[PDB]
């Protein structure tokens, strides 16, 4: 049984495992070099403006050169993504589902997700018959009990907007 | 089949996608409210000297008050754990297997991994029988040919030394 990437839908790797080639994770040459698909890769995955904006798996961040890593060659000055140093402005999706606070900065947890929470992966937004047909952002799904969010839940039976069934 | 979290086998979903407390990816407070295991929980998850010293799922910054999340009010000021702005000395492994560069400090990337690596996923850490009897860090597995890693390739058939299966 596969674990990770392509062949395991697309899933990662917990605590930076690299995901080899093959699907399967762990560290060392083996997983982490030629073919790496996500996690601690060496060298890093192309990301950023040489890589048509794609953004690090396992939320590493982007450097200035478009590999993913950690530590402030990659986190600091030139950071193109992820938790990069510098704050980050939204108002322009964030990317990889982070919340776009009602102050309009990027982030995760209740001070960006919660209250005021204006897209992204949002705590509680109402949506559809019992929010006056209103649409989920993000090409999420309403779910049939009027609350925006992802998975079988929300796009199952029931589901009344966005990228149903 | 189960995706993610404890039923999953420990894998993290794409793109911050919450893990339910089931075992299945998506968003919305199914799978991000009450018994949420990774991912962009809401609340965040609880987090290092709150949670046993336990890091974030996924690389979120923990925050001073313990909760698993990102921007400047989990990787900033307080910040106990995860990309947190601040740098990490070491020379004493690095969290959540982060290579320490020959500088001593932890990240990820070949500044970090490549050449001089002291631990943590290193690209290319010799040992076994190939490099005279050295010991790998971290508690890895030497591999038949002599690297340090983890998982089935290094762990499994011709394992030199470390927590060969
Ligand atoms: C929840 C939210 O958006 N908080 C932001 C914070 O992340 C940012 O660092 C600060 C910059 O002045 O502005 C707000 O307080
Ligand atoms: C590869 C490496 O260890 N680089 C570190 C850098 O990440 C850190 O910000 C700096 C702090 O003085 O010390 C070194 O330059």
């Amino acid at each position: 049984a596969y674990e990770c990437g392509k062949q395991g839908g697309g899933a990662l790797c917990p605590n930076n495992k690299c995901c080899s080639r093959y699907g399967y994770c762990g560290f060392g040459p083996a997983y982490c070099g030629t073919g790496c698909q996500s996690g601690g890769c060496c060298p890093g995955k192309r990301c950023g403006d040489q890589a048509n904006g794609e953004t690090c798996p396992n939320n590493l961040c982007c450097s200035e050169d478009g590999y993913c890593g950690f530590g402030s060659e990659y986190c600091g000055a030139g950071c193109q993504g992820g938790p990069c140093r510098a704050d980050k402005l939204c108002g322009q999706l964030c990317p990889d589902n982070l919340c776009c606070s009602q102050w309009g900065f990027c982030g995760l947890g209740v001070e960006f997700c919660g209250d005021g929470c204006q897209s992204g992966a949002c705590c509680s937004m109402r949506c559809g018959r019992q929010a006056d047909g209103a649409k989920c952002t993000n090409n999420y799904c309403c779910g049939a009990s009027g609350y925006c969010g992802l998975g079988g839940d929300y796009c199952g039976a029931g589901c009344q907007s966005g990228p149903c069934t």
